[PDB]
């Protein structure tokens, strides 16, 4: 029969009513402080001044001056997982981007944008893409480029994050979903789902690991769609309904304006309803 999810999806889709319901998520979205982002020390730190993390859900560098990093722990108790959620790292964040992997234990790095986006920057290259070493001497660490594996509509890198001042290293994935417009969609629920399934297989979103680090240019509208996915596909699996919308609104609490457009919304429909097949 159709299943709950698909009835919501077909009253949305028939009644036109996506932009109306992406309007309600924003009017009943609560703000929360996001003092420490706004410090007049932290302005470098942040790539857009209207996106910022909350003060009670921000990730913090440890042992460092200023531990300011603008990224956000989104916890889905329900769903037993954990992310962060952050900005595509600017120059001088490139840095306190690889101590936040390291301290934090994260075993893979999902990338949902392309360095270059519509004539501008939307990410600094903070991986090497040939055979030499990427250092940063600020924090303490180094990537090796290991292997590459190219798709149609994304690649994966593995790495070799080095910890200088502790002499360890580690293999990180670097889960690098190449074909997802700004503000846009990706091109077909299977590709978004074969990715998703591809970052699941690899363990990097299990508790057995630190959260797996969710990324575009702002880290809320493809990072959002991305989370919101993954997560109503657990919540999913004990046969219950889901109020997507309600979901969102709790994701909402962690990190401001996740997804970022009502096709993206649709889409994160799309994609859930098959999923669950
Ligand atoms: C929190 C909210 C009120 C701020 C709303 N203004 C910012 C303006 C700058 C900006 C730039 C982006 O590239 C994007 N992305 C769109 C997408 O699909 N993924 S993304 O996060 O990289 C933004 F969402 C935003 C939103």
């Amino acid at each position: 029969m159709p299943t709950t999810i698909e009835r919501e999806f077909e009253e949305l889709d028939t009644q036109r009513r996506w932009q109306p319901l992406y309007l309600e998520i924003r009017n009943e979205s609560h703000d929360y402080p996001h003092r420490v982002a706004k410090f007049p020390e932290n302005r470098n730190r942040n790539r857009y001044r209207d996106v910022s993390p909350y003060d009670h859900s921000r990730v913090k560098l440890q042992n460092a001056e200023n531990d300011y990093i603008n990224a956000s722990l989104v916890d889905i108790e329900e769903a037993q997982r954990s992310y962060i959620l952050t900005q595509g790292p600017l120059p001088n964040t490139c840095c306190h981007f690889w101590l936040m992997v390291w301290q934090q234990k994260t075993k893979a790095v999902v990338m949902l944008n392309r360095i270059v986006e519509k004539e501008s920057v939307k990410c600094a290259q903070y991986w090497p893409t040939d055979d030499q070493e990427m250092l940063f001497k600020e924090t303490g660490f180094s990537v090796k480029l290991l292997s590459e594996d190219v798709k149609s509509y994304y690649t994966v890198h593995l790495l070799q994050l080095e910890n200088i001042n502790s002499g360890e290293t580690r293999t990180i994935s670097h889960f690098h979903y190449t074909t997802w417009p700004d503000f846009g969609v990706p091109e077909s629920p299977a590709s978004f789902l074969n990715f998703l399934f591809k970052v699941r297989e690899s363990g990097s979103l299990n508790p057995d690991h630190g959260p797996a680090v969710i990324h575009c240019s702002a880290g809320i509208g493809r990072s959002g769609t991305f989370s919101l996915v993954d997560t109503c596909l657990v919540l999913m699996e004990k046969g219950d309904d889901i109020n997507i919308k309600q979901v969102l609104l709790n994701m909402r609490k962690y990190r401001m304006g996740l997804i970022q457009t009502p096709d993206q919304l649709r889409f994160s429909y799309m994609a859930i309803i098959e999923g669950a097949k």
